[PDB]
């Protein structure tokens, strides 16, 4: 236990003989192409550095609260990169992302996915799942890793299917304002609704009630029986502390029903500008960043939803909200003007008839239930 | 008191708004030259108001801990922009000064002011002082000003006056490794020294005094009396809550004895650096950068001097230091690194030897000090 109560000043004189050295022990190299980007990236490891070791520890412990101070550090430094690609023109922004990937900066072409549907097709005699091969990509297994990461980070049920369901309303609306949006109708609910509920939520459903029903002691890593106690310490310790479900009982209050519906409101804005964004800058699908973007993400995600539910659930007459939930609140409003900056005019594009009456039947449905709801209680 | 308890999704969404105001409906320039400054504002104004809203609360409160976040968070942004101009090379860490403010990145001329000496001078008839009316500029009021606040800083008199006389002494070794440094004895003791044990120290210690001796007890601004309290209130506002006289007391241990000759090293090394960096950077002494750099440190280093004492004078096994103390020394130790890479030639020069015996006589008498505390330790 000897790296959980660490000093901090043996860390400052790492830091400065490291840099130190570094700088004065090596050669400067006389370009100023590779020394900016090598004191960016060194003010960059300072911060994160400082951040771990002087941080505001979270509601999250387990594994090392140096973890989620970690991840606190790299979303703002995500958040002021976000604001300085906004503050500038667009093709300068996209040039500072080729300056991060000496690849990127170019148009990338455009294909559809979606162009083959009715599995079914006597067109291939040789394999009738010709259609279905090139939709079994890593999007499936994606799917299921994902929405287990993401029922594990709401902890409900409910709000986890409508948030999907929300989702692949949202996806489908947004298909002729994102030319790559291309799914037929099975590849949309079969392939990814059904893969989602039966697999994904329902085994996150499942690690929620097992390690619920768990006792939870500690004790030492030497006072611990022979190696199979050794290996149990080892396995367990990447295994929650303890945590408490959370329970979003909405129809209650007004304000709390507003709150609800504003967490939902941003959980779809983060996919919605996810996508958004890995179009708009040109960044091809499978760049690193993207992957790097989503891994973040799910972390920040967990802690803040943690963290706002911890708000959300007080008695106390007034509670800050944590850092956390306003960090990614900020990042997700970021990248969503972002997105309306780049390319309004894709953006900008009329909804089509036929799902926009079914979007206006929808509101007018929330409102009657509202307007319900207010009778109900009015009448109680 | 709304203020002092008021909500932070309300400054997200202020926040939100005037950026994506200022950035949409407003037209970006074509230039990025203007859009990269413009951005690199934008995010320090960004992380400024995030770190003012959600950090930690420092042990200083009056008038508002969020002055205490924001200098917090400005001793961040120094220290990351430091260690970007230290990791580059000599002449383009210039130029990012000059992109800074147009004017530096150009060998400022070199001058002398101890040149005239002998104050009771025949040479020149009309005026006896004519020796005196150059030295007496601005620095002289900035002493009295500077010192007062040094001895509310530390708030000790024996270790006060051990810095300034210290820093004195380094000052007259160091000029010949840094030819702007020339005074006259008088003008270096008479004319500082002097005012400053007899103005500065006194009054602070007097003020000190004076503040240590009154009761602290406050109530609401609205339940004061009529205009008269008003008055008051609104005047002692800005007095401090309630402070613990620091009391530094050496001759008890080993470890305290360390301590308390690292703060001290830190306290020189803080004016040394400052002088070398106003020297190597190229920027004038009345350059607004610098007066900038001497506020911030005042406030940072008075935080980090109560920090750092009730780190040292704990009774728990095991305490993390402050945030503020971190920085200052990292602060401190980037710029000492700066200073070393960029003038190495000129801080290299071999120490005048008849001043250097009598640094080598202070060392072994310092050496011949702790013995005898060693000595006496063990016969008592
Ligand atoms: C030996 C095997 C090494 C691998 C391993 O997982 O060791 C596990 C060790 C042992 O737990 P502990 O720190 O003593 O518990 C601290 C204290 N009792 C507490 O829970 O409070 O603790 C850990 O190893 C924790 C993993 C740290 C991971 C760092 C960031 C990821
Ligand atoms: C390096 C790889 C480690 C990756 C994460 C490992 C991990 O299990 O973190 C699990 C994290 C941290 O949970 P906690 O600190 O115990 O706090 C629980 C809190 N009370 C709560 O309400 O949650 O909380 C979670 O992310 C919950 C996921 C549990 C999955 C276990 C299987
Ligand atoms: C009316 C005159 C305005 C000028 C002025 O100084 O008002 C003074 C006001 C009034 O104190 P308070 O906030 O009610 O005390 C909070 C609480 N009772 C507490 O001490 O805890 O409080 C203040 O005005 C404090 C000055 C804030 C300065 C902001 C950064 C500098
Ligand atoms: C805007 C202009 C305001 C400039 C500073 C005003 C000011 O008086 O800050 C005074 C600051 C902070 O005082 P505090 O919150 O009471 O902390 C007391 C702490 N417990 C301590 O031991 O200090 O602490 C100090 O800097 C002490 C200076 C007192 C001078 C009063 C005359
Ligand atoms: C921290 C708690 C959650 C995680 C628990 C364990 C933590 C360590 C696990 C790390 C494992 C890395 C996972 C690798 C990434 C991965 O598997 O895929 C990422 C997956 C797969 O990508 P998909 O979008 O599903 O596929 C697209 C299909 N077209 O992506 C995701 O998980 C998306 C996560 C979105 C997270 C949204 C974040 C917003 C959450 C809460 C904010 C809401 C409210 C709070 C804010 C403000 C309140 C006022
Ligand atoms: C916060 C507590 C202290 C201030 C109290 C009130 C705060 C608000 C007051 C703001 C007023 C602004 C003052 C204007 C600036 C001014 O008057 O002059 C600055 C003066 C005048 O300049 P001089 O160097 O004296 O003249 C040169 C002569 N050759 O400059 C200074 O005050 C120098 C201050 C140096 C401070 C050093 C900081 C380091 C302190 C502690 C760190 C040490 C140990 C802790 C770190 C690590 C521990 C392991
Ligand atoms: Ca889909
Ligand atoms: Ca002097």
């Amino acid at each position: 236990t000897f790296f959980w109560r660490a000093h901090t000043l043996t860390v400052l004189f790492i830091l400065t003989c490291t840099l130190g050295y570094v700088t004065l022990l090596e050669e400067t190299p006389q370009d100023t192409a590779y020394n900016t980007k090598r004191g960016i990236v060194a003010s960059i490891l300072v911060f994160l550095c400082f951040g771990v070791t002087q941080a505001k520890d979270g509601p999250f412990s387990r594994p090392h609260p140096a973890y989620w101070r970690f991840w606190l550090c790299v979303s703002v430094v995500y958040e002021l990169f976000l604001i300085f690609i906004l503050f500038q023109t667009v093709q300068d922004g996209r040039q500072f992302l080729k300056y991060v990937d000496p690849k990127l900066g170019v148009p990338l072409p455009e294909r559809d996915y979606g162009g083959n549907c009715l599995i079914y097709d006597p067109d291939n005699e040789t394999d009738p799942f010709h259609n279905i091969w090139d939709k079994l990509d890593g999007f499936v297994p994606a799917h299921f890793l994902g929405w287990y990461l993401k029922t594990l980070m709401i902890r409900d049920w409910w709000m986890c299917m409508i948030i999907s369901v929300m989702f692949e309303f949202l996806e489908y609306s947004l298909e002729h304002q994102l030319p790559n949006f291309s799914e037929c109708w099975w590849d949309h609910w079969i392939m990814d609704v059904l893969v989602c509920n039966g697999l994904g939520i329902y085994c996150g459903m499942k690690t929620l009630e097992w390690l619920s029903l768990k006792t939870y002691k500690w004790q030492g890593l030497w006072n611990i029986p022979t190696y199979k106690g050794k290996m149990k310490r080892i396995a367990f310790q990447f295994t929650p502390y303890s945590w408490v479900r959370f329970e979003w009982k909405p129809a209650s209050s007004l304000r709390r029903w507003l709150a609800v519906c504003g967490i939902i409101l941003v959980f779809l804005l983060a996919e919605l500008n996810t996508f958004y964004l890995k179009f708009v800058l040109w960044m091809p699908p499978e760049h690193y960043l993207v992957l790097l973007r989503l891994v973040f993400f799910v972390n920040v995600g967990g802690v803040a939803m943690r963290e706002i539910y911890d708000f959300m659930d007080d008695p106390k007459p007034h509670k800050k909200l944590g850092p956390q939930a306003w960090l990614v609140a900020a990042i997700t409003a970021t990248e969503l003007l972002i997105v309306v900056k780049y390319d309004p005019h894709t953006l900008t594009l009329s909804l089509p008839f036929y799902i926009s009456q079914c979007w206006t039947l929808g509101s007018v449905l929330a409102l009657t239930w509202t307007v319900w709801r207010f009778f109900l209680r009015d009448i109680t």
